[PDB]
């Protein structure tokens, strides 16, 4: 019921055969028009014996690859298939060479991250010294859906004192207008635009589009 | 331009003030001192003082209104004003979070190529265990061996494999001889060697 | 570590105890019907009778069989022979790697979403350098001396009588952006706002320059 | 970059409306003392408008205005071409290369993960051994053209011949007196199986 310690674990024998020879036709070792030689001396060429030689090529004849009809040799038939009959057996896509482009692709993904990790630590130091070169230009929030004080006049919101950022423009409805003074009320889908430092975003960010 | 960009000194102070108020310096309703005495701890003019002090008056965490100091009112909405004005979403502390994410995930991709090798490495060693233990494959609808019998389709040549059992609509066949035929939606079962699975992959819903 | 030198192989009794169990569900082995005995077991699997004797406790502890006798194992359940077969699989080493390996997958796909989440925020927070040229801001000084000076911005409701938001003040050499209503004016300061064009001049003529 | 700073600066004024089309700005010396730079900085300043085209200084009185579509053109390539608008997209492109990288590792784990063999599961599929202990009839033939499952309904799934275990050993393959064979189907097919080889 188990297997014999003496027998090893092994393939049959035919297929080998058949693959061995069928990659030699797929090189070119064996032209389409010349023939193979006798059943012994391909026999002798893998020093095994001639009746599982002629199995093997049996496989390429079923194949197609070759045909046997002719008492002088092996003839053989088709390279395209041979080339077809060595990329289906040889699948290229067994779980070993899935594991080595697994393994390039993780490798890949932590260069990309090791990239990213530099690109963010420049971004910061760019927007520490855009707030000193352009220290006027304004920022754009969009009032989103999540909301709380929307249709609020500006000076009933004391917005300047949780935000630090003074608002100099809003896009109601389209509508883009400059300094709009305290009476003015926004509603939901706004474009506000602001002024401040480096941080008037995040802080006009939880205040307006946060509950 | 040819000075200093400085924000609003009087912002500074209200956030000191509430700072300590919430950390419990000054606790609820207890009496303040003068605006020109803290202005002096502060370095500060007193009126500029005051008004940073009249930031939080305005916010509604203390009171001013009699003349001897500052009384508290609410600690918990100086902790909401501090929450709120002081870093929470800026772009450093989200550049810390970021390199945290990555970091991790650095990390966990690793144990993802150990995974991978160990899984590679017991595949193949539980192949040589259990030699004649089968596989299963679904045939999808791409393929061009549809309703064609083990016969003809030359399976073992191109596959190296042995098909076992079949499940055809819900009916489980075991050892079904060359006149069975092959549908979309049907299990195959088979043995063979390691590679066998990739094979029949390529063979039947691939190319 | 397994060093290069060496194998795993799953011990001969557990595959015993498979093969038994496999033979049991799938009913070559009825219930009522008596195994052989422990030494001929051994021999038809060519191991040790001690190694056969794990095999059938294996079986015994799941309650498969019973060996109360000498005679041999008496057959116990042929639903429990597949349950143990339904433990063993799940339980074996790619099994759990397999669910590892999935488990992993899973966790760095939401990582990878906290990632394109905190990168939103992070990216939006951005000034705009030139393509806002309506806000670009005027600049007026408190050259010639004026009037409302030591008052802060909120208390004289500038944009009631200039139509302009303030959005710095260069105090003698201090570049304050958005200084708010509690903000002094004083003379020689840089001035900086926001409006239209008949708001620098409305600011000028509030402001008795021109 | 201060003079770049000058060049967005009226450039903006020229977009915003604030020197009308056609209007013409004082000596470059004028504004220059206007600007806390130098005069010989505004020049070059504005010789990058004039460079392209929202200005013409051919004038020695001062600068013509030309164009404010022109203008707006500038404002809008500054923008683009400023370095934190080159690093946000930098890191967009990266944040999806990745997203793309981690979809193709789905999809080749998933198809990793799938070749695995049921050590245990498939009791229906447990083989049997069979033991040619007696030599005679059916021996020295291919299986296939024995007509192995014809008469006997059984798939041979492994030879065990001379010390040599073959799996999956194919239809060429050949029965000898003393091999171990392995097939597979049921109580039945064993019986059948047996009684072909005239074991019993």
């Amino acid at each position: 019921p188990m297997v014999s310690e003496q027998s090893e674990i092994v393939t049959s024998k035919y297929q080998k055969i058949a693959v061995a020879v069928a990659q030699r036709i797929a090189n070119g070792d064996y032209e389409v028009g010349e023939k193979l030689k006798s059943r012994t001396t391909i026999a002798s060429t893998f020093n095994v014996s001639p009746e599982t030689a002629r199995k093997g090529l049996n496989i390429l004849a079923d194949l197609q690859i070759l045909t046997l009809k002719h008492g002088s040799g092996a003839i053989i038939l088709s390279k395209e298939k041979a080339i077809e009959f060595l990329n289906q057996y040889e699948t290229s896509h067994s779980v070993a060479i899935l594991k080595g482009k697994i393994r390039d692709n993780i490798k890949a993904q932590q260069q990309e991250m090791e990239e990213l990790a530099t690109l963010v630590d420049d971004f910061l130091l760019q927007t520490r010294a855009v707030s000193k070169q352009y220290p006027l230009a304004p920022y754009e929030i969009i009032v989103s859906e999540d909301s709380e004080h929307l249709g609020k006049s500006i000076g009933e919101l004391n917005v300047w004192h949780q935000t630090g950022a003074t608002i100099v423009a809003i896009e109601h409805e389209g509508k883009f207008i400059v300094s709009p003074g305290p009476f003015s009320v926004i509603e939901q889908g706004d474009h506000i635009f602001f002024v401040g430092d480096e941080d008037v975003y995040a802080r006009m960010k939880t205040y307006f589009n946060l509950r």
